Order: C-alpha cells, then structure tokens, then sequence
C-alpha cells in the first residue's frame, strides 16, 4: 500500500510502444520503449517482486529517487504494478555509455574538463544529501545526444569469496575495509579522468588482489605516460587522488578548480559519440 | 577480438535442449555467476545442480572456457562430475552431479570434529589432489567452501574457474591468485610456484576443522596477505590439543620450504591418515550443520 501510493495508475502497455529488451540486471529485465504520446525514449526495468527480499528497501530507494531530482542524474519518470511486477521507468539516453566514448576516441583534455563538472555537479547533489554512489566509473555515465552527461546505477561480498573482477575504481580507505564517506567518489572520478585520458582502466593487465595491494599502498595508479598531461590537468588529479582523506578535495571544492575551466561546451561530445556509435556498430 | 572468444566458447559446448534429459528444474541459488537448480534424469532418476548463465553478461569468458576444459578432461570419483552442457540461445547451461549433504563450511562453522573425522576428509581431499598434479592442473582455490560433501559422507573438490595447467616448459606460475586466507606465502609473494600450493591450502583448511576459520579471518583480505607473507606458517589458537601425528601432518603441509613440504601422493602415506574414521561418520556432522542452519534462520 505504500507502492501502491508510491506508483502510477494506468496502464504502461498502452502509455509506451516498441518494446525491446536490453538486458537482464540483478534487479530484473530492462526495455527500452518509447511514450506513444510526446515520443520520448524510455528505459524501463521490470522486477518480479513476488518475492524479492527488502522489496522495502527497493520501495524506498525508488521512492528517494522520485523526490530528488538533478540535471546530472539519469531521470526518474514513473513507476506501475503490473501483475506482481513492478515497472521502473526512467529517461532514456540514446548516446551510450562514456565507455565506449573512452575506448574508441582520444578525448581532449576540454571534453575531459566537461564530463568532470557534470559529474562534479552530481556528486555535489548527492553528498549534499549525505548519498554515497560507490561505483562512480565510466560504464556508470551515460550520455545524451546532445551532449549531456548522467549518473547511473547507484543502487556486499563475503571475505570468503574469491575476487573475480577488478574493483579498479574503489579508494585506497575503502579497499582496506575502513568505513568511508562521500570522498571515495572523488577518488573514483579521479580515477575515471585518468580511464579518459588512457582510454583504458588502470591496473588492467593485473590480478584482482595485486591491484588491491597497489590501491591500498600506492594509492593512484602510475599514469602511463604523465609528461603527456597539462599541468593544471596533472594538479586537478593530485587534489582527486589524495591518500588522506581530509586533504582529498570535496565536490563543492573542486567544481572550482581551474582545470574545468578550459571545459568545452557539452555539444563538442556529440562527434564522440558519433565515433563510438560507427566504431560499435 | 571479445566476439571471438564468445564464439570459442560457444564452440565448445553443443546447441540442445536440457528438458529433452533433464525435469523437476527446482531454483536452489542465485548469484552473479547464474543461476543454480536442481534437476532430474528422466531416463535414470540420477539428481543433477544446472547452472544457467547469460553469455553476453560473463566477463572474462576464457575463464568459463577453461573450467568447462578442466572439468571434462579430469574426471575422478572425488571431484564434483561434469555431467553436459547445453546452448540454448544466449544461454548456457551446465550439468553437474548433485551433492545433497551441503559444503564442508557448513560442517566446520557449526560443528566439532573429532581427529578421525578430520582424516578422513583430509584423505579423500589429498586423493583428488594426487589425482589433479599427476594431469598437471593446480586448483589455487581450496577452501572448505569448495568441499561438497554427499549424504553419504563422500567427500568431493568442486570451482575449477581459478585452475591452472602446467607444462614442462612452464612448470610454475606466480600470479596472485586465491583467496587470500588460504593462499600459500609463495603466491601471496609473487614467487614462482607449483602444485604444492594446493598442500598449504588444506593444511589452512585443516585449521578450519580443528579452529571453525583459517587463521587471519577477522582481518581485512589485504591485512590477512601482509600477515601471511610476514608470518608464513601460522600459528594455532591451542596446539597443546592435538595428537602428536596430527601436529607432524599439518607441519608437513604447512611447511615454508617448498622442497620440504609433502606433496599429495606423500601425504597419503601419513600416519595421520590410518586413524580415518569411515566416511560414514560424516553424515551425524552434515545433519548438525542442516539442522543449525535452520537455527541461524529462525
Ligand atoms: C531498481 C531500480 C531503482 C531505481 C532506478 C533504477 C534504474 C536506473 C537506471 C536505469 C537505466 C536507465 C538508462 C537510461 N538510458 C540508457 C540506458 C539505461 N539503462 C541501461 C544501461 O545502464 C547503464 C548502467 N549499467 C547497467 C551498465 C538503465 O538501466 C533503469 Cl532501467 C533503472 N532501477
Ligand atoms: C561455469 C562452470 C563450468 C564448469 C563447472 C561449473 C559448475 C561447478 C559446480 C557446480 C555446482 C555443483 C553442485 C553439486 N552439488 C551441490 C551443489 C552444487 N553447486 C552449488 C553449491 O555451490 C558450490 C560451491 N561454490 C559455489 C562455492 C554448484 O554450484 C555447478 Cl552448478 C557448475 N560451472
């Protein structure tokens, strides 16, 4: 009764058409469609909640998601209960992932400068109302046809396990198990520029746990070729990569630091991502 | 490039329907390497664990192709058998035996076991080890996690993903691969390293039987390599509990010098071992870890 005073009513089979599926995630099965009155492209995630565990907790985070909103977030549109699943709908940007911008461009340090402020000014949004993303990478940013750049997927594993993947991303304080706070996604955005100027992760051709090791001690990874980067470029890296914590910079702090001030406006991404759709394809 | 090993993988396994062989599909687990079930053979009766993945969404697919290899090439009574394989579209689904008696983790975490139990566990571990060093393959991931135990106390080794298979050219590896409570002081090192590391890993496993964890558990994995890397062999909570032959075993697998440390086939010659218990014995500690589990669930 709180999803039911949490979703729409209404019918989505006949609010949206051209069904096609993209996926399975944890959660369940995502479509993309398009709303059959303003045209406008939908992503949306169908869950069988009959029964997934903290179905509250999913309740709950839909229903954060519903009452705030930011330009650098992937938007969330509505959700219906159709017949014990529950529908998510949320915009859909039709220009990828910054992935597959990284891995089939060169971007220059201005487009750079432009992805960091639009995730800058996510970030500020979320710390401001004490959210942690925890998984800020490239696969994560999602891009619009014209340019604009959103945050996504921030909805665990026993000592036990064994690491299959390597978690590239993730600060020094939290690879050592501390408890943490809303400065990991600087480090993780750091991270991210320095994907963006390599056009690849750091620490790919190395095991899991090796790279843990170099995290925790090293703290950035070794650029690979650091004389190739500007100086003001170079120092915005140091401020997001600090080992100690109060002295890595806040989002509020680094929206002002002047690297971003060379950001080219967010049009120069639209021949990225027409570059990564013809290198795809 | 990526779409070549997915074709590679795709190659290996034949396109076929499972409900043609298998029925009774019961959802027993859910995970990020797919989805697990129990099944039956229609035409045998035999009890099956499916496990169906979504190609397209593995990483690292060379892995799958290599446990699917291992598995069908290294057949013994005392690893979990590779029954099949099927493709069904973006789906495959591989065929196991089903072992009904749970892990030997369950058995450890909620349970005392007594030396000859323990023997006999050590046993049927180090017979599949021999078994897998004679074919040159390496498990570098036994735990007690990876002990799956029959409702007749058969003993078997299970998760081949972080195998490797030597050769005379190249005898050793020396990456770190592992979980990092069991991993040898070699491999938590960087040194070069060969199927005795599968010796330091049931010794940890051992410690497991006598103590409920490997050592370092409480530490955080990173913490736990610089204490084994600094400490190499650990150290028992009360070694003053343990017979003197049991104390001589865990030496020799828990031995620093490689060279000195026993291999498989010399430690099925133990004394320790002659004091096994039948593997009947086992089946009083998997129902005391079914029936705990359901204390912990309540
Ligand atoms: C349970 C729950 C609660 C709250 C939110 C969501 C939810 C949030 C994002 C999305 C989503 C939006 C999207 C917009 N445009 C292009 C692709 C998109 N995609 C697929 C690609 O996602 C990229 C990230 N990663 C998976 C690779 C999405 O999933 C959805 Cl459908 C659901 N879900
Ligand atoms: C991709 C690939 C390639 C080759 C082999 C496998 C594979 C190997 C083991 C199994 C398996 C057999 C099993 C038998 N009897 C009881 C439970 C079982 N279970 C669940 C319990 O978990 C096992 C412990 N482990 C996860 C920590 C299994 O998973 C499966 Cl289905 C698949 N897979």
């Amino acid at each position: 009764e709180k999803l039911r005073s949490i979703v729409s009513v209404g019918d989505p089979k006949k609010k949206y058409t051209r069904f096609e599926k993209i996926g399975q995630g944890a959660s369940g099965t995502v479509y993309t469609a398009m709303d059959v009155a303003t045209g406008q492209e939908v992503a949306i995630k169908q869950m069988n909640l009959q029964q997934q565990p903290k179905k509250e907790l999913i309740i709950n985070e839909i229903l954060v998601m519903r009452e705030n909103k930011n330009p650098n977030i992937v938007n969330y549109l509505d959700s219906y209960l159709v017949g014990d699943e529950l529908w998510v709908v949320m915009e859909y940007l039709a220009g990828g992932s910054l992935t597959d911008v990284v891995t089939e461009t060169c971007m220059d340090e201005g487009q750079i400068a432009a992805v960091c402020r639009e995730c800058l000014q996510a970030l500020e949004f979320l710390h401001s109302n004490q959210v942690i993303h925890r998984n800020i990478k490239s696969d994560n940013i999602l891009l619009g046809m014209d340019g604009s750049v959103k945050l996504t997927d921030f909805g665990e594993q026993s000592k036990r396990s064994e690491m299959v993947g390597t978690p590239y991303w993730m600060a020094p304080e939290v690879v050592t198990r501390k408890a943490y706070g809303p400065k990991v996604d600087i480090w993780s955005l750091g991270i991210m520029a320095i994907e963006m100027i390599e056009g690849e992760p750091p620490y790919l051709n190395e095991n899991p746990l090796r790279a843990l090791y170099l995290i925790a001690t090293n703290g950035t990874p070794e650029l690979q070729n650091p004389e190739k980067l500007s100086a003001i470029f170079r120092d915005f890296l140091n401020r997001c990569l600090e080992m100690d914590v109060e002295k890595r910079g806040s989002a509020k702090e680094l929206l002002q630091h002047q690297f971003l001030k060379i950001a080219k406006p967010l049009s120069s991404l639209t021949p990225l991502i027409a570059a990564a759709k013809e290198a795809t394809k």
